[PDB]
């Protein structure tokens, strides 16, 4: 199909998805950057996704709908549930797009993760199929992941959720490799989970391992442990998962090997995206979206930041040693913050 712009879709319906494209890299992402609001449109896609449960439906029935664009179309009543803190904000700002552009919530959720790391260097090429018919309910509370749950709680969630195994819960924390947080530290907003929250690489999984010294704002928090980096936040839950034996060897595993993380989050996003919903009655639009950029310079695709060293590192995977990485030159630094998106 050609759509009236000249580039070729396989389905003509995805030639609309071209429109929704050039409003939101304009409106929403400021000319396609990999910033705030990238980073809350990817986030949004976990929090409407990952709220369906079949565990639920046997007991206490509707476990709610998954990637139904539930947490838009009931959105007072699902960003008010406290694992969802901030996305009211990030709901109220997608809505204009669903109500003027007559796209289901659903869709334009997943379209606009899929957009908003199409923006990240060093993003897979990212999938996006529509079909997903609005939510009729809101999904229950409890769904969502806390950063103060235990490991075990995570893995029985995400694995009722969509079968997922704790290797796979690793594979979509990879996210958390172009993320702030804005919420868990009252004192400031927008803390990288990474010294380059712009960039899709590992530097989340080498961070996350060594060994914590400082808190970057306050302290007290529930959710947060000492990150070893100024400015960088760490969750307890990240902190854990790097740390378990269950976790620790597949954690370390995508330090310096950029084509597993990228092979396994393209993935695994995709999978998000499709619970609650049948892959074999969607159409493929990944077509619209635009090509990933490698990242940029000629470095190490993984490094020590400034002033941290393998002696740093909490060795937590038993069977391999943890690479040597070079130490990238100066004395340490602080990351920078994220401001949040304005309304
Ligand atoms: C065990 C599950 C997870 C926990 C406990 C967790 C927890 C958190 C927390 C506490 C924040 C900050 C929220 C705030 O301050 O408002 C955060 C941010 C974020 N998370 Fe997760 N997360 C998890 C899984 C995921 C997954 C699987 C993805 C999606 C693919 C994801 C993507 C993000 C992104 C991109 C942000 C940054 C949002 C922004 O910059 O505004 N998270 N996460
Ligand atoms: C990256 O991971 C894949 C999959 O586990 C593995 O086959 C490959 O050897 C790893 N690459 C590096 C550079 O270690
Ligand atoms: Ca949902
Ligand atoms: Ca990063």
């Amino acid at each position: 199909a050609t759509c009236a712009n000249g580039k070729t879709v396989g389905d003509a319906s995805c030639c609309a998805w071209f429109d929704v494209l050039d409003d939101i890299q304009a409106n929403m992402f400021h000319g396609g950057q990999c910033g705030a609001e990238a980073h809350e449109s990817i986030r949004l896609v976990f929090h409407d996704s990952i709220a369906i449960s079949p565990a639920m439906e046997a007991k206490g029935k509707f476990g709610g709908g998954g990637a139904d664009g539930s947490i838009m179309i009931f959105d007072t009543i699902e960003t008010a549930f406290h694992p969802n803190i901030g996305l009211d904000e990030v709901v109220a700002m997608q809505k204009p797009f669903v109500q003027k552009h007559g796209v289901t919530p659903g869709d334009f959720i997943a379209f606009a993760g899929a957009v908003a790391l199409s923006n990240c260097p060093g993003a897979p090429q990212m999938n996006f199929f529509t079909g997903r018919k609005p939510a009729t309910q809101p999904a229950p509370d409890g769904l969502v992941p806390e950063p103060f749950h235990t490991v075990d709680q995570i893995i029985a969630r995400v694995n009722d959720a969509g079968e997922f195994d704790e290797l796979e819960l690793v594979w979509m924390l990879s996210a958390h490799s172009v993320a702030a947080v804005n919420d868990v530290d009252p004192t400031v907003q927008g803390l990288p989970f990474d010294s380059t929250p712009g960039i899709f690489d590992s530097q989340f999984f080498v961070e996350t391992q060594f060994r914590g010294t400082l808190f970057p704002g306050s302290g007290g928090n529930q959710g947060e442990v000492e990150s070893g980096m100024a400015g960088e936040i760490r969750i307890q839950t990240d902190h854990t998962l790097a740390r378990d034996s269950r976790t620790a060897c597949e954690w370390q595993s995508f330090v310096g090997n950029q084509s597993k993380l990228v092979d396994d989050f393209q993935f695994i996003f995709l999978a998000l995206t499709q619970l609650g919903q049948d892959p074999n009655a969607m159409t493929d639009c990944s077509d619209v979206i635009p090509l990933s950029k490698p990242i940029p310079g000629n470095g190490p695709f993984s490094f020590f930041p400034p002033g941290k060293s393998h002696s740093d590192i909490e060795q937590a995977c038993a069977e391999t040693p943890f690479p040597s990485l070079v130490t990238l030159p100066g004395p340490a630094t602080s990351v920078a913050r994220i401001p949040p998106h304005k309304a």
